[PDB]
């Protein structure tokens, strides 16, 4: 099916990591309690990926090797592409405020919907379930 509401169930080295992307103390006294989901719905051989949280709902489609904008919404600029293979999704990010990148990575195994993040360096990883 892999077309559904996800929301977080779990999430770790999290904050590590938002400390990281350069946030401030602040967004994370709420990331700490902001949460984080998708509502995913592929449709032919693409992915409308509306990611969201206490911050925003971002809408994020992409249909496969493609690039884009995504923006936090204390006032940041992000943009990264995504792409499928082997029914997982492979993608990656880059600040242009610092000049980093980040590398995201998503799949659905277990009736949920894994992701990764890597910040430079820092493994995070966020864990959803269906709903």
């Amino acid at each position: 099916a892999f077309d559904s509401t996800w929301k977080v169930d779990r999430s770790e080295n999290y904050d590590k990591f938002m400390e990281k992307m350069g946030v401030n103390i602040v967004k994370r006294k709420l990331a700490a309690h902001d949460n984080l989901k998708l509502t995913i719905t592929q449709e032919g051989n693409k992915f409308t990926v509306k990611e969201s949280s206490a911050f925003r709902n971002i809408e994020v489609v992409f249909e496969l090797g493609v690039t884009f904008n995504y923006n936090l919404a204390d006032g940041t600029e992000l943009r990264g592409t995504w792409s499928l293979e082997g029914n997982k999704l492979i993608g990656k990010f880059k600040r242009t405020d610092n000049g980093n990148e980040l590398n995201t990575v998503r799949e659905i195994i277990g009736d949920e919907l894994v992701q990764t993040y890597v910040y430079e360096g820092v493994e995070a990883k966020r864990i959803f379930k269906k709903d």
